[PDB]
């Protein structure tokens, strides 16, 4: 509360570390369904069903232009990519399995870097 704070955490490397995690995500061989925004003109139902589309290129653009105020907002956008994937794809599908793999890959890098 006012004048009552936990010891200050060094957050100066957070931007660089999220950038590194994102690069690792982008170069994973199962990243291909998440690299670019889903084409809303060529994929029927996607625009109506998925209220908040998200992809790795949009996260990269947001990160590089100072649009993430903190760690949690970056993590929420990464998780949104995989939550969207789960909403639109059967678990028993290549993209469905890609999403599960990429979420596990992210969460391990997230805990190891910041916990
Ligand atoms: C995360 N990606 C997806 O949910 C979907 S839905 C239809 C697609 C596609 O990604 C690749 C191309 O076509």
């Amino acid at each position: 509360s006012m004048s009552v704070k936990k010891p200050k955490r060094d957050d100066s490397k957070d931007l660089a570390l999220c950038s590194m995690i994102l690069t690792e995500m982008e170069t994973h061989e199962d990243a291909w369904p998440f690299l670019l925004p889903v084409n809303l003109k060529l994929v029927p139902g996607y625009k109506k069903v998925i209220k908040k589309p998200m992809d790795f290129s949009t996260i990269r653009e947001k990160l590089s232009s100072g649009q993430y105020p903190n760690l949690e907002t970056f993590a929420l956008d990464v998780r949104l990519v995989f939550d969207n994937c789960e909403t639109f794809n059967e678990d028993d599908s290549d993209i469905g399995r890609a999403g599960h793999n990429m979420r596990k890959y992210f969460e391990k890098k997230w805990t190891d870097t910041f916990k």
